[PDB]
């Protein structure tokens, strides 16, 4: 019954400073162009310990399926091979992603009735909000 209040389709409905956040994770023009358009729909699902999280767009379709605290590997939408950990921490989805001796972290969050995501990536902050599909 850990992530229940996750669980579902979600749609992205604003997105603020993303295209700097890309910048400084050292996402190219053509990519951060494109990426910049997509409106993803993430469906997330839970099975016994096992979680997971579909992102469908335009741009990519990704697809992780983790247990919280484990390692695995992720290709991600702009194509970094990072190793990833995913953690609950007081009921926040916490996700550090490790490439190339940098550091990302995404942390996902129910808020009113959205999904709230904010990217770090050293001292830039992006905003994503998705609502139910
Ligand atoms: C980090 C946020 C996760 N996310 C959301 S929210 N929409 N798309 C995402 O994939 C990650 C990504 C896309 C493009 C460039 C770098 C990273």
């Amino acid at each position: 019954h850990m992530c229940d209040a996750f669980v579902g389709t979600w749609k992205l409905v604003s997105s603020e400073n993303f295209d700097d956040y890309m910048k400084e994770v050292g996402v190219g023009f053509a990519t951060r162009k494109v990426a910049g358009m997509a409106k993803p729909n993430m469906i997330i699902s839970v099975n016994g310990d096992v979680i997971t999280i579909k992102s469908e767009s335009t741009f990519k379709n990704t697809e992780i399926s983790f247990i919280l605290g484990q390692e695995f590997d992720e290709v991600t939408a702009d194509d970094r091979k990072v190793k990833s950990t995913i953690t609950l921490d007081g009921g926040v989805l916490v996700h550090v992603q490790k490439w190339d001796g940098k550091s990302t972290t995404i942390k996902r969050k129910r808020e009113d009735d959205k999904l709230v995501v904010e990217c770090v990536m050293k001292g830039v902050t992006s905003t994503r909000v998705y609502e139910r599909a």
